[PDB]
């Protein structure tokens, strides 16, 4: 059971001054955990891992849409580049499950719940950007399985190494990270950090500056 | 007002053998109108234009339209990085599906995706293609419903087809001949998602991937 | 005999305001002939065209180095991405032929002429960015053939549609362009335009501003 | 002074199965030190650093070194685009080849590539890797010969090896363990050019691609 690229507690970040970061976030971050390009190369591998398990068949790519879908979009770009070479053209269904608004994350409020029965009898790939406690995903899996898919696998860019974890482990994991609050790449903080390319740890002045 | 990059009816696009195209689509396309990289370069200029005119809320039209939206917003993020202050960008989503009608003439739209973040904001409607202009018109009256500070439409593609005469698009990537196109952001019954270029579907393609 | 992507006299450019161009070149260009991304997609195809003819064997990639090697670098990046999939790893020799300093371009002055006999018995791919009269290339071919390669093919990004052409046609051509003086992408004018992504036509104020 | 991104001897790099690696190199590598995208992000910062310190002439070390040079200059071009005035950038080239010496201890360098554009200019020496530091030292005394206004060394890689003690590099991408690396910019007898990541060669790789 590969936990992905492990970012240790004892290593962890890169120094902020080692990478290009927008000047308006100078004081808003602690460390860079995962540079943009590292995310990309790992995602390229995830796509290949996904195709070994699910390739050659239709498959339904389902984005867990909360703040954004940047990871979904990049994973799909890589999966699509792998599909190019196949002798037969393989159809690909792209869908989003939108979840509405972090201490009761297990309670899901789905907004777009139309023709959920399109999942029935289908090979479903659920794509998440971050798993923390894992409560959201385990309840989302309860919903999805009631529609009887042929197969359900979950890919998550990030899994947080927390005691608060309920023990849910995704089938595909990009990176296993320390138990710190991260922003950037695909993760916004109240609509900020959208322009930050790298997964980084928010600072306390960032937390205070950008609060809702 | 630009009409955008005008692709003429006279010698439209490029021969298939001049660009890289998945081997499984060899019989399925007629010509390539817009190679991927050309889409990207024009989208970069579109992002620049959007920032000129337009707090902004960017509206993605769900399912179809994540692709062009993602790229357009990527370029907008690239311009945003240099600002003195980190300036908030809201992304909103609506689901919109169209169905053919074999009777009458009446149009079928099903809207499914909450729009509480639209009042007093500058709204950008992002579309993939304008043909009849009914999707645009539907998106407009739905946004006008929440009383926006500003409303603009950006669309990667506009077909040279006769239409009623709604509100011409503000930001246009490409003005293209009246052909049915697939690739980049446009699928055909879930096929062509792996095709990066905007190309005209062939009759072999239509019958092979029909549904 | 495919002349590449033909850019007509009657179409030709795109309007400058249709693309992103650095502000310091605002007044220095007439039209954009080939946007950066178009160059890339055509180059991707060239790489595949090259591998159909020369693939599966070592091959020596020889850059005609004058001002720069941007086209060489991008073509090789694409050729290398095609080599990734092969069952056997295929060695690739990368070399440069440097030509020293446009009315007697047929006279070549080669600077780096060391172990030119490495070309002997080898499959050689000569890479050029622009052909105008074609005199440079035909004399360069005279030199190269004297070292007895197994095969010589020439790829050029651009071929200019000029009456001044001596009739040399490359084996691989990206684009056939009108008879206008172009800069950008790989083409500098006295060290300017290095930062311009697109192949564009220099204006008269650009010509005057940036002259040697 | 940065030493750059420090890759430690303690748990160095990543397992091969965590990144995409050409199938033909499956037996030929030990571990991956630096995935391609990580190289690119750091190079972007290096380009920013170069522009801080440094008219500039950028010196490519021919054959080996076109790759890292091209990427470093790409990022420098990206920063340059925004300037109020188009600022000239000179690129220069020298050929440099090293040969093993099985006797003595004496070093073999062959220099082959004209350097008239160096007097009174800021010169940037661009290298791929510093191990012994003899290439750097050779490039230095050759550039000092033409009396530059400024001289700087940028190198993507610096090995944690004992060396004489020349002029430590000014711009360093990565400080890496004392292992023999291939990929990205470094070949092994013409192999690994299609490998995008910096990785340690295996004993199977060494014997298979030996020469
Ligand atoms: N941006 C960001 N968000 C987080 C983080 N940790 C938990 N969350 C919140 C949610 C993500 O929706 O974690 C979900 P769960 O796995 O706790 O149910 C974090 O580090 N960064
Ligand atoms: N793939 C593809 N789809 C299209 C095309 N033209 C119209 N459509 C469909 C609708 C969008 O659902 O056109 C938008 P409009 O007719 O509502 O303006 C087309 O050429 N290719
Ligand atoms: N930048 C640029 N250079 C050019 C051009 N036309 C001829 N040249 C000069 C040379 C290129 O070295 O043409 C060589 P030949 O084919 O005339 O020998 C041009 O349009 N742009
Ligand atoms: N591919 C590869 N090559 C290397 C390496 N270490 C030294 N070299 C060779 C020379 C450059 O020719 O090292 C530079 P220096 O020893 O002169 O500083 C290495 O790890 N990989």
């Amino acid at each position: 059971r590969s936990p992905g690229v492990v970012i240790s507690d004892d290593e962890p970040g890169y120094d902020l001054d080692l990478f290009c970061i927008p000047n308006h976030y100078a004081e808003d971050l602690e460390r860079v955990f995962i540079p943009h390009g590292l995310i990309m190369d790992r995602t390229e591998r995830l796509a290949r891992d996904v195709m070994k398990e699910m390739g050659g068949h239709h498959i339904v790519a389902l984005c867990v849409l909360k703040g954004g879908y940047k990871f979904f979009a990049d994973l799909l770009d890589y999966i699509k580049a792998l599909n190019r070479n196949s002798d037969r053209s393989i159809p690909m269904t792209v869908d989003f499950i939108r979840l509405k608004s972090d201490q009761s994350t297990g309670d899901i409020k789905v907004i777009g719940g139309d023709d959920l029965s399109t999942l029935t009898g289908k090979n479903v790939l659920i794509v998440e950007d971050i798993i923390d406690t894992g409560k959201t995903m385990q309840t989302l899996l309860s919903l999805v399985r009631q529609y009887n898919p042929k197969m359900v696998k979950v890919a998550s860019l990030l899994v947080k190494r927390t005691p608060r974890s309920v023990g849910y482990k995704p089938d595909f994991v990009g990176f296993e990270i320390p138990d710190k609050f991260v922003v950037g790449y695909a993760l916004d903080y109240n609509e900020y950090f959208r322009d930050l390319n790298h997964v980084c740890v928010i600072s306390e002045t960032g937390k205070a500056k950008y609060k809702a």
